[PDB]
């Protein structure tokens, strides 16, 4: 019925930025554009993790995948179109878009967590939040 945990993507700096919130109903479907970090970036490496700490290294990582052939141009330009799908099962399909030349990748997460899991990541997230927010803060949307 819900997302148990919010699911996101590593963006510069190892930060997690969630495209799906927990607790969200399901089917649920949420876009963002993202960018490069550095000028002529030829691709981005998508991660994808499961999670509500603020850096993406204390989440849980469930995937990751390339996106390659970005057309050279500086920092901040490039739009890359990434999408977060759950179906009603409770699956995840993430896809990123270069907006500029239509190209596609993405990755399906299969579940080949428990409710105390859920739980003690939930009540680990609100005992570090301060530590998590100083982390965050030192370190937008631009993707490595």
């Amino acid at each position: 019925d819900v997302a148990p945990l919010s699911l996101g993507l590593e963006t510069a700096g190892g930060v997690m930025t969630a495209l799906i919130k927990r607790n969200s109903t399901i089917p649920t479907k949420q876009t963002q554009i993202f960018t490069t970090y550095s000028d002529n970036q030829p691709g981005v490496l998508i991660q994808v993790y499961e999670g509500e700490r603020a850096m993406t290294k204390d989440n849980n990582l469930l995937g990751r995948f390339e996106l390659s052939g970005i057309p050279p141009a500086p920092r901040g330009v490039p739009q890359i179109e990434v999408t977060f799908d759950i179906d009603a099962n409770g699956i995840l399909n993430v896809t990123a878009t270069d907006k500029s030349t239509g190209k596609a990748n993405k990755i399906t997460i299969t579940n080949d967590l428990s409710k105390e899991e859920i739980e003690r990541m939930v009540q680990e997230a609100e005992k570090y939040k301060a530590e998590d927010e100083v982390q965050r803060e030192r370190v937008k949307n631009a993707l490595e």
